[PDB]
């Protein structure tokens, strides 16, 4: 009760899972940043070390302007790399946005 700076376990359900569900949940620990994440989501928990490749997270969102499809010939979506810690763009998800959004993994191809 006297952490100032406690071990922040949240699990981040993510949509590019290697898992078999086709959306899954892995949960985090001390200040786990987007790349000791797409660890975490990785994890197999066995040796825990599965072939961790250039897998990457993205917050996929839009302007809620419009409804349907808020054109689709702009990319408004974030690619999260290790920088850019994946807690910030929780974070950053304001209350307005609420429902929209989710984490996608996507590969280094393009």
């Amino acid at each position: 009760g006297e952490e100032r700076k406690c071990l922040q376990t949240h699990r981040v359900t993510v949509h590019g899972v290697p898992g078999p569900e086709p959306f899954t949940v892995f949960t985090i620990n001390g200040g786990t940043k987007a790349k000791q994440l797409l660890q975490q989501i990785l994890t197999n928990e066995q040796d825990i070390k599965p072939v961790t490749t250039d897998y990457f997270l993205m917050e996929e969102k839009y302007f809620i302007s419009k409804e349907k499809n808020e054109c689709r010939k702009q990319p408004f979506q974030r690619a999260i790399g290790p920088e850019e810690e994946i807690m910030q763009i929780l974070s950053s998800w304001f209350p307005e946005e609420g429902y929209m959004g989710r984490i996608v993994l996507k590969t280094q191809q393009e």
